[PDB]
């Protein structure tokens, strides 16, 4: 098993055409997972799971410039479950991040942090056990 959180190079950032894939097991109670694309300091995209918010779980997903978060984008569609293994995959396009879960299509995250070959990490946290992190260029 990898060691959570997971830094995972991404050199000379990313471009359309990368795709990411994360395959893990979501610990038994979990209460969140987050993968955060990172350009420096920044966050261009934080893709957050919450198990338990308000007794509700939802997908949040964010940007962070300079130290302050931007608008949130919510995605009540939640196809990760406790205990579970799971897929993430995130497509690089043009003009977003697509994310698929279990294959199958979850969100899409348009890109707000611009110089995409500056977004040169992957940080990946949260309440799983994780299996793999790599990428591939289709
Ligand atoms: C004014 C105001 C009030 C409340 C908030 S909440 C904020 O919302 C963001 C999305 O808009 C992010 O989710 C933030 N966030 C989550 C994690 C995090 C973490 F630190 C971990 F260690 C793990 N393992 C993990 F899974 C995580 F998600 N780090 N930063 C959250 O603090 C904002 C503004």
């Amino acid at each position: 098993p990898l060691i959570v959180p997971y830094n995972l190079p991404l050199p000379g950032g990313v471009v359309p055409r990368m795709l990411i894939t994360i395959l893990g097991t979501v610990k038994p109670n979990a209460n969140r997972i987050a993968l955060d694309f990172q350009r420096g300091n920044d966050v261009a995209f934080h893709f957050n799971p919450r198990f338990n918010e308000n007794n509700r779980r939802v997908i949040v997903c964010n940007t962070k410039l300079d130290n302050n978060w931007g608008r949130e984008e919510r995605q009540s569609v939640f196809p990760f479950e406790s205990g579970k293994p799971f897929k993430i995959q995130v497509l690089v396009e043009p003009d977003h991040f697509k994310v698929a879960v279990n294959d199958a299509h979850l969100l899409q995250y348009n890109h707000r942090v611009k110089k995409l070959n500056e977004i040169s990490k992957l940080g990946i946290s949260g309440d799983i056990d994780l299996t793999s992190a790599s990428y591939t260029m289709i």
